[PDB]
C-alpha cells in the first residue's frame, strides 16, 4: 500500500526537509569511523511516504498517548538510519527495527542529529560499510535516511554520556551530558509511535 511521491527541489517542503538534514550534521567522537568523514550531504532525492494504513495506525496510537498526557502527543520530527528502511516504509516500524543493545534499552531509536542516524545506515557501528565498496566513509554509494514523525508523549529523561518504556512514560529521551554539541536521541517501544514520513536519498560529501 505504500506509494512514494517525489518532491521537487523547488517545493518549500523539500527545502525545509533538506535544511533540517544539513543543519543537524555534527562531528562525532569516533572521528568518522561509523558514519564517514563529512560536513554536509549531497541530497539526491526526497520522497514523501504515503500509506493510509500505516498513517492510521500512527494517529490511533498518537491519540491514545495524547489522552494519557493532558492532550499532548509531544510529537517531533526525527531522523532514523537503518539497513531496513525499505521494509520500514512498506510495512511500518516493528520489533525487528529495534536496537536490542542500545544504551536506553531495546527499542527503536531516533536522532535530532541527521549525522547520528547516518552512522546506522549500514548497521550498528556502520557495519562493514557500503555493500559495493565495504567503505563506511563511501562518497559514491547512495544512502537513505528516514525523517519521521514520532510521538514521545511523557518522555523519561536520561542524562548520559522489545522492552517496555519506563512505567508512567511513553518514550525515553537521551540527554547528552558530556559532548556539548550533541543533540538529543530518543527511544520508543511501540512501532506504532512513529510514521516514516520522508525518504531521503543522499551521499555524504568529502570535505574540501
Ligand atoms: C535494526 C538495527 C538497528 C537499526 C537502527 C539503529 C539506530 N540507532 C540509533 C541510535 C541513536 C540515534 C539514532 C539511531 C538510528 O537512527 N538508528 C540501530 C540498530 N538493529 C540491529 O541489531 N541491527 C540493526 O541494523
Ligand atoms: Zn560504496
Amino acid at each position: 500500500g505504500t506509494i512514494l511521491i517525489d518532491l521537487s527541489p523547488d517545493d518549500k517542503e523539500f527545502q525545509s526537509v533538506e535544511e533540517e538534514m544539513q543543519s543537524t550534521v555534527r562531528e562525532h567522537r569516533d572521528g568518522g569511523h561509523a558514519g564517514g568523514i563529512f560536513n554536509r550531504y549531497n541530497i539526491l532525492k526526497i520522497q514523501k511516504v504515503c500509506n493510509k494504513k500505516l498513517w492510521e495506525r500512527y494517529t490511533h496510537r498518537r491519540k491514545e498517548v495524547s489522552e494519557e498526557n493532558h492532550n499532548h502527543a509531544n510529537e517531533r520530527m526525527l531522523f532514523h538510519g537503518s539497513p531496513f528502511v525499505n521494509a520500514i516504509i512498506h510495512k511500518g516500524f516493528d520489533e525487528r527495527h529495534a536496537y536490542i543493545g542500545g544504551m536506553f534499552g531495546a527499542g527503536i531509536y531516533f536522532a535530532e542529529n541527521s549525522s547520528k542516524s547516518n552512522q546506522y545506515v549500514y548497521g550498528i557501528g556502520g557495519g562493514t560499510g557500503c555493500p559495493v565498496h565495504k567503505d563506511r566513509s563511501c562518497y559514491i554509494c547512495h544512502r537513505q535516511l528516514l525523517f519521521c514523525r514520532v510521538t514521545l508523549g511523557k518522555s523519561f529523561l536520561q542524562f548520559s554520556a522489545m522492552a517496555h518504556s519506563p512505567p508512567g512514560h511513553h518514550s525515553v529521551t537521551g540527554r547528552p551530558s558530556v559532548n556539548g554539541l550533541a543533540l538529543a536521541e530518543y527511544v520508543i517501544y511501540r512501532g506504532e509511535q512513529a510514521y516514516p514520513e520522508y525518504l531521503i536519498t543522499y551521499q555524504i560529501m568529502r570535505p574540501e
